[PDB]
């Protein structure tokens, strides 16, 4: 075939029911995740090729960055609850990997405040139970697929993208090959 | 300051003979490298405190950015061969990470042409023996020190700077501590 199991994607031995249509996992400490987001813009390009209605979910993971890793998963939950993902993704990635100015939960908070989120608004969300359940959903989703590495992307809780089976000479071609595979899998 | 093995620097288990006095590794895809170069000016500050007769060598790595990473390593060789390092370093960092106008080998050529290098000259340099030699040199150098990641700097092939063991609190103090550590190690 043109799309082979084991080449551009892998089929999960134990499929997951009730999983979001397109689920992406990442970590602000993950180098390749930085490339995918800031340079390649994977998520955006994938979104612009998905059929009408198909929803995309992006979750943060706990297994990198120790203590800060967990703080970031909670911060991501806050970003989701408040709907400010598009305002804090870049400064969080850069804060951790470019300028190395993010070293504690306090530093994470500064980013949100700088990005325009009010202090009291951030603190309320940070301590909310709505955020606590969001953290739990992120953890459960990772558990359902036995995730042990990022970046990762699953389609219909059954297939996992395999970017190792794609050409990386030209970045634009790589991105489109990636996006087309997600489209193919979503209607499969 | 007080310099201690395991703290501000590390001693190599297996020393590399013939290594440049001050060897620095980076990648145009590396975020912190971009920071070191344009904001901190780490290299400049290190040069400003190096003794008489001390030369700095800077090499590019392959393990980042897939196949384009290899092309950038060859383009860096061309920059060294033509002696235009100071003219193209920032434009290449911006093209890859900021403006994102560099997506394939062809886009790199444009950077050089825009800086004043004739296309014929760039193309001739690109396929030259001097360049193929420089590319091999950069690859061997990384292999010899078993480079895990970048940015990285080695002194006299025996010591490796450990910025993680340095005072990150104040960037101005950090920069000078980094430079002083290099100076201290060069005469040891």
């Amino acid at each position: 075939a043109q799309y082979e199991d084991g080449k551009q994607y892998t089929t999960l031995e134990k499929p997951v029911a009730g999983a979001p249509q397109v689920l992406e996992f990442f970590s602000f400490f993950c180098p390749l995740c930085y490339q995918f987001e800031e340079v390649l813009h994977i998520s955006d390009n994938v979104k612009k090729k998905l059929p009408e209605g198909v929803k995309m979910t992006k979750y943060h993971v706990n297994f990198m960055g120790g203590d800060l890793g967990k703080d970031l998963t909670q911060a991501w939950a806050v970003a989701m609850a408040l709907g400010v993902e598009d305002k804090v993704t870049v400064p969080l990635f850069e804060g951790v990997q470019k300028t190395q100015t993010i070293r504690s939960a306090s530093d994470i908070r500064d980013v949100f405040i700088n990005a325009g989120i009010k202090g009291e608004e951030y603190d309320a969300a940070w301590n909310s139970f709505v955020v606590k359940s969001l953290v739990a959903q992120q953890e459960k989703a990772a558990a359902d697929v036995q995730l042990r590495g990022v970046p990762a992307m699953f389609v219909n809780g059954k297939y996992q993208l395999n970017p190792q089976g794609m050409d990386t000479s030209n970045m634009d071609v790589f991105v489109q090959q990636y996006a087309d595979t997600v489209k193919y899998l979503s209607e499969k």
